[PDB]
């Protein structure tokens, strides 16, 4: 059996490797490469231009958390944005919630979308719900142009080397403020702690050049580079994101295998290093 | 450049690498292949039977939870065993708290001490402090022969395949308890609970059988396999290790870069499946 291995300039001298079972589709989409395999013991794992998107062992970790964070935050959430996740992970996490009535999503490459409908059908099953609405574009696009506003806005974006390059400025944050209710949120995918603090600072300090209260979150999740990933959370209140408003308690919930009422704060206690870097922003 | 990778049956199916600078020492000791390196982005690492022991970059993280947990709740600790340990990271750690009178540490091979004091001088640094006593023998008969009793006891130990085999079993925890004083305490490494959950369970149940309060906490560290690795945390009082007594406040601690009064609390929020896992024990 080979080896799947993941090389990147974003994490120099370091790599973490998954033993293939086989190999299932490859293809170049217009965007990115595209790979899929089975791995020997974290499941279908889900490759994009070398870099590891998801696999089924891990990836609730990552999608309960970017998730529920906001959404026990936010009241009454009706109208949700999901900018990337064209695998569906944020989505199915979504459609738990029977008080929203619609979930955009904007993912630039449809070719996602559908190796997902495919080959992770257990990821991808909120595709069929009624309430969710599909936009093939950069989102950089789609936000400067939208009509609607939203009660939570989540960035399930990959690194700011590829496609999400656009994601990852002060101008994509500007059109996040005014594409939020008065008093809307957004989380967006923030990179590690251990290896991206120069991305960190810079993104914390574009997000605190318009929102009131903007705060860090970690994630333990062993198939991202350093085993964590962070959560930037943009709130216009000042309240912020780390205490939840409800706890999870219907049928709908009941399979939750991270999030709980607990760890949601938990999550926002940071090293130190990391609180002395972000001090002065 | 080369990279050194971590394989384990330990951890089936997956591998962490990283580059290799340079190598600096290796041997075959009566106990253990030992490897060290300069890495090009971790600084050096310390390597036994193809297992990361350490890196520079991040061994804080490990050192300061696995000591300021214990030693922030044990009220006025005089005598304190550290079980494994020959880098002699825990003892750094522990001399921070001048009123520790005593520290013994039981490492089984002292080939380690003496590559630490050689190559991680920056971690060994502890070895000259007078309270530092050294034992060089298995810990499982070091523990069976004490007479002493201790305040804290950390099981700064390897992975249950190798010379630590001695120490993840029901006799070793009994040998644990007669060895602390009625309010002692003791902490152990605890595995990583992406992978180990059975080991985690076995390591609770045999905690169990003796104390009063088992606890288990988690911490974010790169270079461990799955990105993390768990406290033991076993207490002869019902109020446990959750919550710190004191605040780090004097000089000696100004330098901490990953322990702090909020995360101690924190590491303790575990990812809602672990919980179920542990919850019938
Ligand atoms: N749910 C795990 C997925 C991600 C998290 C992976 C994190 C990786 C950590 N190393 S990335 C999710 C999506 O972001 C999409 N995307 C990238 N750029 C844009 C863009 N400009 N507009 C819209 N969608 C975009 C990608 O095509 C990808 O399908
Ligand atoms: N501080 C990071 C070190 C460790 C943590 C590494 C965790 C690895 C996670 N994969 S292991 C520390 C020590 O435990 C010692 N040891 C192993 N078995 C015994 C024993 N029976 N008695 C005494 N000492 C022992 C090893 O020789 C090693 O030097």
């Amino acid at each position: 059996k080979k080896w799947f291995s993941e090389f990147s300039i974003m994490w120099p001298g370091q790599a973490f490797s998954l033993k293939i079972k086989k190999i299932l589709y490859e293809t170049k989409s217009k965007y990115q490469n595209v790979l899929v395999f089975e791995s020997t013991t974290y499941g279908k794992v889900l490759v994009l231009d070398g870099v590891i998107q998801l696999t089924e062992k891990d990836e609730f970790a990552y999608h309960e958390m970017m998730t529920h964070v906001p959404m026990t935050v936010s009241k009454e959430p009706k109208n949700v944005l999901v900018v990337g996740g064209g695998d569906g992970g944020i989505i199915r996490e979504l459609c738990k919630y029977k008080s929203v009535e619609n979930i955009d999503i904007c993912e630039i490459d449809e070719t996602v979308i559908e190796v997902s409908k495919i080959y992770f059908k257990n990821i991808s099953c909120g595709y069929e719900d009624k309430r969710v609405n599909v936009f093939i574009e950069d989102a950089s696009k789609f936000l400067e142009n939208v009509t609607n506003t939203y009660d939570v806005i989540i960035v399930d974006s990959s690194d700011p080397i590829g496609p999400a390059e656009t994601l990852f400025n002060q101008n994509f944050y500007e059109k996040i403020y005014n594409a939020l209710k008065p008093n809307g949120y957004c989380v967006a995918q923030c990179e590690s702690l251990w290896i991206h603090v120069g991305t960190i600072k810079n993104m914390i300090g574009y997000a605190k050049k318009l929102f009131k209260k903007v705060e860090y979150a970690n994630i333990s999740i062993p198939t991202y580079p350093c085993g964590c990933i962070g959560i930037l959370c943009c709130s216009k209140t000042d309240t912020g994101l780390t205490k939840p408003n409800k706890k999870l308690e219907s049928k709908e919930f009941a399979d939750l295998k991270y999030y709980n009422y607990e760890n949601h704060s938990a999550a926002f206690k940071l090293p130190a290093f990391l609180l002395k870097e972000i001090e002065n922003i």
